[PDB]
Parts: structure tokens; C-alpha cells; sequence
């Protein structure tokens, strides 16, 4: 018979991540013995090349599928009441701002959604320039003229590598194990009668446990063959450095937001501003094998910062980052941007999670399909990952995050177009 909850060991592959970290959370909070549990990444929580590493992150209700409401729900409610997840939450709100008639017909019908899921009462729509400017008046009146948003009252931002340090804090100090770099980066799943008994990493270290969960982000259709359900791509930031003066103006700011210019968020303790563009990511194809591939591949890989730390950005992307720059925030126009890197995902084809056991290998759990949206689901994911283990994991859920290499084309998702690649966007390697 199977062991029981408190004697039942589990591997976390990708546990100094997002989805990984908050899994191994939920794991501990569920009743699971804390050194039964074992997180492995290839870099010490929060990883350095962790999409979730990074300053902030925007907090909001978005809704591309149905099950976006409860998780979005469950969410809030952590960031605003978990005392391990209060305090990186800053609830400055959110400008979701379009111009031009398509992006304003679509955030017309965005909004209603919103009002239609019962949210009403926290978003409301601004019609006008002038009615952007009262929510942040350090938007300049020139550069958003026939702009208008919505503006959601329980958006803000999340300190997002503090979050993830402090889920890490917390299991080291429940007593979970911690595997990292050569004894942390897996390389293959351990299997016995079409059983996984374990995980063996690239330094030849075997750990053995009842379950494993693969939470490896961007890299888990690397890892083992997901056939295209899950296609990975870079976005990109640039921080700019404010002189304390210029900062303090932008304190409490909300996190502003365009699906044609980028975003940007208030000031950190140090000064710095990150500052993103908005575009469908990049791919990165070369050949490579995942575990269980049974034909030549090619696939796209992350060009990890981490491991290329000399890497910055395409040409493109500087230009683009700087031209939301000169949109935003215009007296900084002329700021030499430092610190830019790409920041890796992986898309499935209608953005909805991959969370499910493996068709074939008994007891090894996916747990990705990030697809660019899910740093804000720290708090809760892991809860229902922990649910797919027991198998009581909601059918709706389940249904929406379920195997499927039918499902679609996730070179496209449901972003404008097809990532373009690297290989084509000259200007981040500088080997
Ligand atoms: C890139 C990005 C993403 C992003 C964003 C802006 C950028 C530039 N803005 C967001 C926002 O405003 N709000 C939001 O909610 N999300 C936003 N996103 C998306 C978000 O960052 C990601 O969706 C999310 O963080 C991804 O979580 P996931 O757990 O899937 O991925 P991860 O945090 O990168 O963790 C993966 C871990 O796996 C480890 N790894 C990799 N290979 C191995 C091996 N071989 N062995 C063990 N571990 C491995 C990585 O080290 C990483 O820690």
C-alpha cells in the first residue's frame, strides 16, 4: 500500500522557482514531513535564472480562460492576508491603458469581463487623459493623449525574488532539503516498471522519493519531451536609476501598464526603476534532447543569464524598452538603461497551465505552462499542485491544465503573432 502523507518523500525539480517553491510550500503547510521533501534547482532559491528573481511584478485580475477567476481570487486574498506573503505585496493599483481603436475596443470588452466575474467594485474605467492623469499625474498629458484604461484599485506590485526568498526561508526552516547546482540540476527521471522512483541530477547524485514534480519552468520542455505543448520564449527589462529626489516623486505610484508600449513600476529602496516593453517573447532553437524524445529535436532552449551573464538584449528590444521609456516617463528619455536581461517562460497554446501527471511514468507530476503570466500565483498554485498529487485536484482545473499535445500551437499561444528567435534579433550575445 502506498505511504501515508507524513511518509510519503517528494522531489521538487525546479523548487528555487516560482511554481517549484510554492509547491514545496504547500507541501509542508498540507502536512507532508518537511524532510521528506526535497527541492532541487540548478541555483540556490530564488535561482538566478528564476523568471520570479526579479524586483516586482505586477499584481491584477486578468482573465484569458475561465479558471483565471478563482486562481486570481485565491491569489489576492493571500497577498493581502498570509503573513509570509503581506508585506511584498504593494497595493498602488494598476493602470491597464490601450490607444488606437483595436487595443481600446479590446480593453472595452476586458473591463466588462471584469465587471462580469463580480469586480466591479474595484475597477473602473478612465475614459480620457485627463482622467489617467488623476490616478498618477506624473504621466505626461503629452505623450498619453487618446489614451484610456482601466484603472484596478487591488492591482499593485509584488516584490518578487523577496517572496520567493521568503518561501525559502520558510522551508529551510521547517527542516526541507535543498539540493543545488550539480547536486540540483536533474537531468533524468528515475524509473522502475514505468514507475519514477527518483531523479538523478547532472553530477551523478540519485535521489529517490515516492513522487516528483517537474517545476522547471522554461526549461521543462528541455528537460523531458513535452511534444510542443509547452514552447519557451524571453521577454526583457532594463532598470533606470533615479536620483533620490526624482524617486520620491514616484513613490506609491501604480504600476502602469500598455499592450503596445511596455510597463513600469515605482521605485525600489535603491532608486531603480524596471521598465519593460510588450511584444509576443522570443525562442531560442538549437538541437537538443529531452528525456523520452525518441526522434532529433529542435527546440527552444533558454540563453540562461545566469550561465551567460554577459548576455543583455536584442538591439530591438533596447530600442523598444528606450521608446517606452521616452512614452512614460519622458524627462528620463535620455537614461542609459543597465542591467537589461531576458527573462525566460514557457507558452502552452492557450496560456492555461500544464499541471498533470506524465501519461506514462507513474508518479511524475508537470507543474509549467507558465505562460508569462503566473508570478502572481505564488502564493496559491502550489495548493493545487499538492491537490493533482492526492488526485483531488477540482475537475475544471484539472480539465484546463490536463496533457494535451493536440491542444494547439504554442509558437503563437494567443499572443499577436509566432515568437521570432535569437538567432534572427541581433545584439544580446557578447561572448
Ligand atoms: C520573464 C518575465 C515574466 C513575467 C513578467 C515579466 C518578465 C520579464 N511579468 C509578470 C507580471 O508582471 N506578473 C506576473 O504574474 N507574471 C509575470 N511574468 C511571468 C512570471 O515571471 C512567470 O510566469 C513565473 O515566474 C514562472 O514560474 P515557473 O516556476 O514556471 O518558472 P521559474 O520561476 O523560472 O522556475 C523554474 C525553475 O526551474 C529551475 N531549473 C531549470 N532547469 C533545471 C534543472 N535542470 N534542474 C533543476 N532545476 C532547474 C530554474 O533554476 C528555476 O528556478
Amino acid at each position: 500500500m502506498a505511504p501515508s502523507r507524513a511518509n510519503t518523500s517528494v522531489i521538487v525539480v525546479g523548487g528555487g522557482g516560482t511554481i517549484g517553491s510554492s509547491t514545496a510550500l504547500h507541501l509542508v503547510r498540507s502536512g507532508y514531513t518537511p524532510s521528506n521533501v526535497t527541492v532541487l534547482d540548478a541555483y540556490p532559491i530564488p535561482s538566478s535564472q528564476s523568471a520570479g528573481n526579479d524586483l516586482n511584478k505586477i499584481m491584477g485580475v486578468s482573465l484569458r480562460n475561465p479558471v483565471d477567476l478563482q486562481l486570481a481570487l485565491e491569489a489576492r486574498q493571500m497577498w493581502n492576508e498570509d503573513e509570509l506573503f503581506k508585506k511584498f505585496f504593494h497595493n498602488t493599483g494598476r493602470l491597464d491603458c490601450a490607444h488606437g481603436e483595436k487595443d481600446i475596443a479590446d480593453l472595452k470588452s476586458g473591463y466588462q469581463a471584469l465587471v462580469d466575474a463580480g469586480l466591479d467594485a474595484t475597477n473602473e474605467w478612465l475614459d480620457s487623459e485627463d482622467e489617467i492623469l488623476k490616478r498618477m499625474p506624473l504621466l505626461s498629458r503629452d505623450q498619453i493623449k487618446g489614451w484610456k484604461a482601466i484603472f484596478s484599485k487591488d492591482g499593485g506590485w509584488l516584490a518578487a525574488a523577496k517572496a520567493i526568498n521568503a518561501v525559502g526561508e520558510y522551508l529551510r526552516d521547517q527542516g526541507v532539503r535543498f539540493g543545488f547546482y550539480g547536486a540540483g540540476s536533474f537531468k533524468a527521471p528515475l524509473l522502475a516498471e514505468g514507475v519514477c522512483i527518483g531523479v538523478e541530477t547532472v553530477d551523478g547524485t540519485r535521489y529517490y522519493a515516492d513522487k516528483v514534480v517537474l517545476a522547471a519552468g522554461a526549461w521543462s520542455p528541455t528537460l523531458v519531451e513535452l511534444h510542443e505543448q509547452c514552447v519557451s520564449k524571453a521577454w526583457v527589462y532594463g532598470h533606470i536609476q533615479l536620483t533620490p529626489e526624482e524617486a520620491a516623486r514616484y513613490k506609491n505610484s501604480p504600476v502602469v501598464y500598455n499592450g503596445d508600449v511596455g510597463f513600469f513600476f515605482e521605485p525600489n529602496e535603491h532608486g531603480v526603476i524596471k521598465v519593460c516593453d510588450e511584444f509576443p517573447g522570443f525562442t531560442r532553437f538549437k538541437m537538443h534532447q529531452p528525456f523520452g524524445a525518441k526522434a532529433p529535436k529542435r527546440i527552444s532552449v533558454p540563453r540562461s543569464h545566469a550561465k551567460h551573464p554577459t548576455d543583455t538584449i536584442p538591439d530591438a528590444s533596447d530600442v523598444s524598452i528606450r521608446r517606452a521609456i521616452a512614452t512614460f516617463m519622458p524627462q528620463f528619455k535620455n537614461k542609459k538603461m543597465f542591467n537589461q536581461a531576458m527573462c525566460w517562460c514557457t507558452d502552452t497554446a492557450d496560456a492555461a497551465l500544464l499541471i498533470c501527471e506524465h501519461p506514462e511514468w507513474k508518479n511524475f507530476v508537470l507543474a509549467t505552462g507558465d505562460s508569462g503570466h503566473s508570478f502572481k500565483l505564488l502564493p496559491n498554485i502550489g495548493k493545487h499542485v499538492v491537490e493533482l498529487l492526492e488526485g483531488t485536484l477540482a475537475d475544471d482545473l484539472a480539465h484546463a491544465w490536463r496533457w494535451r499535445p493536440g491542444s494547439g500551437d504554442a509558437l503563437k499561444s494567443r499572443r499577436s503573432a509566432p515568437a521570432k528567435d535569437l538567432a534572427d534579433m541581433p545584439g544580446w550575445n557578447h561572448d
